């Protein structure tokens, strides 16, 4: 009722990370072995295409962040990375619909047309940040990115609880459960402890002045 | 005095890598030999998982400029633990002959590399601007865009070395622009300092020391 269990897919930022609800999870795997196979005919049979702006939609065979290998994702083209000293072609940024993860210096041939079913199906990454906080400052420091990161593999469980939504992202209170064994004839009991207030007491994030 | 570079890969205007314009074909010959020796050892090898700041490798990896993942010379920099999102160790590794640091990278990406094959000098030469340093606390994205910006904005890239840190070369960077007047005269060549233009657009200030 109160709390919602999540899994977490991706973190940018604490304004900026990605979830999915646990029962959903085996649907989600289903769809990405499923992306492999349309995306892999796609790109042979297409003829080849170059003129590839932001806002289209779009398969990327790009390396994630826990991929050992490169492999087929549902993508959004997000920016264009016009040549280089370095590099003399074009290159763009791909938004991935089912991690939530932005990648940067993607080529046009790891790019493929994408057809109209895998357009309308709903991305699997859901778009959150955390509620009532912000940085000390112009952006997000590394020190408090990673002192979110500890947070959330400091605990057995992550809740949220829904506060609204901006234009793209759900604002929320994230909790952190510890579960706690108390002998054999008694049930474990849990815990909940409030990340975003975590945040604020170790000098990482100020309150929001904008929020209720 | 100056002599013209290839630039190999850029971080930062104070972490910048380059080479000499004749070296560049057996950088190419030092690449794809590389790819024959990696592979033998990756097959070859007992799987690794020890891998640790400081230690000689081999990295498949997609570098910046690779539409696919290739294999490269490295040095671990760094060991990220595991997190919520990705439950294995990663690691972070350091391209000798290229420059850049990539992320994020699994040990099965990685290799061991053989020691005739290690003590071959790295490729890329680290180099930073002379005379200047950041406004803010760190490089900003507009001054790292503006320095992008600036080496792909001239004919070719010269350097003048003014002295040397322990592991980078301190340098006025140049750039250099061909004018053509006529059939009869040779063509011109205008230099313009690319530290003093960071300098002027307010994307960076002295460094006084």
């Amino acid at each position: 009722n109160k709390r919602t269990t999540v899994n977490i897919l991706y973190v940018r930022k604490p304004d900026e990370f990605y979830v999915t609800l646990p029962h959903f999870q085996k649907a989600i795997n289903n769809l990405q072995k499923s992306v492999q196979k349309a995306a892999a005919a796609m790109y042979q049979n297409m003829l080849p295409r170059t003129d590839w702006q932001v806002g289209d939609m779009c398969y990327a065979r790009v390396q994630a962040n826990c991929d050992s290998q490169a492999l087929w994702y549902r993508g959004v083209v997000t920016g264009v990375i016009p040549p280089g000293i370095t590099c003399p072609i074009v290159r763009y940024q791909v938004h991935l619909r089912d991690l939530g993860e932005l990648i940067d210096d993607v080529h046009s041939s790891s790019l493929a047309n994408i057809d109209e079913a895998d357009m309308r199906i709903s991305s699997s990454a859901k778009r959150c940040h955390l509620h009532g906080i912000r940085p000390i400052g112009d952006e997000w420091s590394k020190d408090a990115i990673d002192f979110f990161m500890d947070q959330l593999k400091a605990y057995n469980e992550i809740h949220v609880t829904g506060r609204g939504r901006t234009e793209n992202s759900l604002s929320v209170i994230l909790w952190g459960s510890l579960s706690i064994l108390t002998g054999p004839f008694s049930p474990a009991t849990i815990k909940y402890v409030n990340i975003n207030k975590a945040l604020l007491m170790a000098g990482m994030a100020e309150k929001d002045h904008n929020s209720d």
